[PDB]
């Protein structure tokens, strides 16, 4: 499952991001989109998606930066 | 490969793209992002995703629309 983040902190690592979304379930993939500050995240599963998406999108997570958008991306 | 591919004109369906895309290569996914006017593409090849992208940019598409943004996301 795909989650598409974006407006990421400048410079977010991709370290940074799988430890911010294993919370939520197994990280099969992380992919960097540095120069739109934007990143995809891939699940195990579907269940997990939902729940990060849920808990993170339109969240100010990192101090001193504006809220984290994520996006659930619908497959096929 | 990943590409992240944005500025699609709205209500662009996974069909279109998949077709557009099937240019460059054997599409092996297209998760949609609607609401961002945005899909992820993955193709069985990387050289597909540079064909595309390079191919793509400044090129009108969909019936002459304006000419989408290609992005190929770097996995770690
Ligand atoms: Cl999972």
């Amino acid at each position: 499952s795909m989650l598409y983040v974006s407006n990421l902190p400048v410079g977010t690592s991709s370290s940074a991001i799988h430890a911010l979304f294993s919370a939520y379930g197994n990280v099969k993939d992380i992919w960097m989109l540095s120069p739109d500050n934007s990143a995809i995240v891939s699940y195990e599963s579907l269940s997990s998606a939902i729940v990060a998406r849920d808990a993170l999108h339109n969240r100010p997570v990192f101090e001193n930066h504006g809220p984290v958008q994520v996006m659930l991306a619908k497959p096929s």
